RNA sequence: AGAGAGAGAG
């Protein structure tokens, strides 16, 4: 089970190079249970806290099964957001740089006879894309299931909601029957586990209880605004203690998103928005201008909830509370990356201290109220 | 379930 370091893993003398030269030292917690069963070939569903390096456990197992002699399709791995498979993609490719193994993103709002001419010239090795461009290229018969021996599900709680599970299995149907199925997600409810059993053959369970999922190093708080009118005048008063790092605020509604950001414009406030509904350019400019901290806040949906990673990103804001129970542990995930320190404040009305409640009980964490040394805490 | 949030091409 344990393993000491990533040497000790039997990886090959090109891939323990790209590992360190990423910045990599010493596996995770998770790292050292699930890379060498998936490398095994066994199902497995993978769950651990946030931001402990969940993303390079299949990315290293990926890329040890990988016969990069065979110029095919071996792997597929399948996100809920474009952001997050671009995200990915290159976490993929830098822990596999000295090995010349291809991964392509196969995401939407791409050009799309660009990705054809790079498949139909080469096969890349691992596939990391989003449901729709990739059963489209499946469709179109341009990606071959034939030697994709792995199949993993990131955020599988949210690829096997009632949204996305018709979108998986169109894909799944396409793929053979000794394919590998790993799952990775923060969060596992029981009812996402009573569907594993229709399509994984007794995988590897590594769950973990809600009473312990809430990060160590994520500090929780509230605020009082009492009315929803209040809370635009409550983000301003915050605003200077926002841009002491980077923050995200969450929104549960596009349109809320926009009204907020020209609300804060209107007060000479720097912020930045991002949701679905904006065009495919607009949302890379904005994420590469929120990773290169030239936009240090951020007004977005839950498109980047869920598996974002801003090492910058230290401070995530709740403007509104998630009216998903397991939304909210994605969204304070954003802060406080692998062991950093983060915080998280929830905008909490009246009417929605009622919400806030179930969420301390739930996953057993008390949120006391902000102090005004915070600004340090950051 | 839907809503919300996401999730091909055009
Ligand atoms: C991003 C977005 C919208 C994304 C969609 C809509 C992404 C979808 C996801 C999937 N659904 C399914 C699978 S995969 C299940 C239904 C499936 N049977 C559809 C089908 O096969 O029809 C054929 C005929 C056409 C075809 C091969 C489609 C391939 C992919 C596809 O349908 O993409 C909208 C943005 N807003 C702002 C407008
Ligand atoms: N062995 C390691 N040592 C130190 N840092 C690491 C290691 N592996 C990964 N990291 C970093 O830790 C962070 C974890 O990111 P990620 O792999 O996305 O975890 P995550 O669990 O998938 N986040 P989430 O999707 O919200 O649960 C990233 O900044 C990684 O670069
Ligand atoms: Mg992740």
């Amino acid at each position: 089970e344990i393993v000491d370091s990533f040497d000790d893993m039997n990886l090959s003398e090109s891939l323990l190079r790209g590992i360190y030269a990423y910045g990599f030292e010493k596996p995770s917690a998770i790292q050292q249970r699930a890379i060498l069963p998936c490398i095994k070939g066994y199902d497995v569903i993978a769950q651990a806290q946030s931001g402990t390096g969940k993303t390079a456990t299949f990315a290293i197992s990926i890329l040890q099964q990988i016969e990069l002699d065979l110029k095919a399709t071996q792997a597929l791995v399948l996100a809920p957001t474009r952001e997050l498979a671009q995200q990915i993609q290159k976490v993929v490719m830098a822990l596999g740089d000295y090995m010349g193994a291809s991964c392509h993103a196969c995401i939407g709002g791409t050009n799309v006879r660009a990705e054809v001419q790079k498949l139909q010239m080469e096969a890349p090795h691992i596939i990391v894309g989003t449901p729709g461009r990739v059963f489209d290229m499946l469709n179109r018969r341009y990606l071959s299931p034939k030697y994709i021996k792995m199949f993993v599900l990131d955020e599988a709680d949210e690829m096997l909601s009632r949204g996305f599970k018709d979108q998986i299995y169109d894909i799944f149907q396409k793929l053979n029957s000794n394919t590998q199925v790993v799952l990775l997600s923060a969060t596992m409810p029981s009812d996402v586990l009573e569907v594993t059993k229709k399509f994984m053959r007794d995988p590897i369970r590594i769950l973990v209880k809600k009473e312990e999922l809430t990060l160590e190093g994520i500090r929780q708080f509230y605020i009082n605004v009492e009315r929803e009118e209040w809370k635009l005048d409550t983000l301003c008063d915050l605003y200077e203690t926002l841009t002491i790092t980077q923050a995200v605020i969450f929104i549960n509604t596009r349109r809320k998103v926009d009204w907020l950001t020209e609300k804060m414009h209107a007060r000479d406030f720097t912020v930045s928005a991002m949701h679905g509904d904006m065009d495919q350019k607009e949302r890379d400019v904005i994420m590469r201008e929120f990773r290169s901290g030239s936009s240090r806040v951020l007004i977005t949906t839950d498109l980047l909830a869920r598996g974002i990673d801003v090492q910058q990103v230290s401070l995530v804001i709740n403007y509104d509370l998630p009216t998903n129970r397991e939304n909210y542990i994605h969204r304070i995930g954003r802060g406080g990356r692998f062991g950093r320190k983060g915080v998280a404040i929830n905008m909490v009305t009246e009417e929605d201290k009622r919400t806030l409640r179930d969420i301390e009980t739930f996953y057993n964490t008390s949120i006391e109220e902000m102090p005004l040394n915070v600004a340090d805490l950051i």
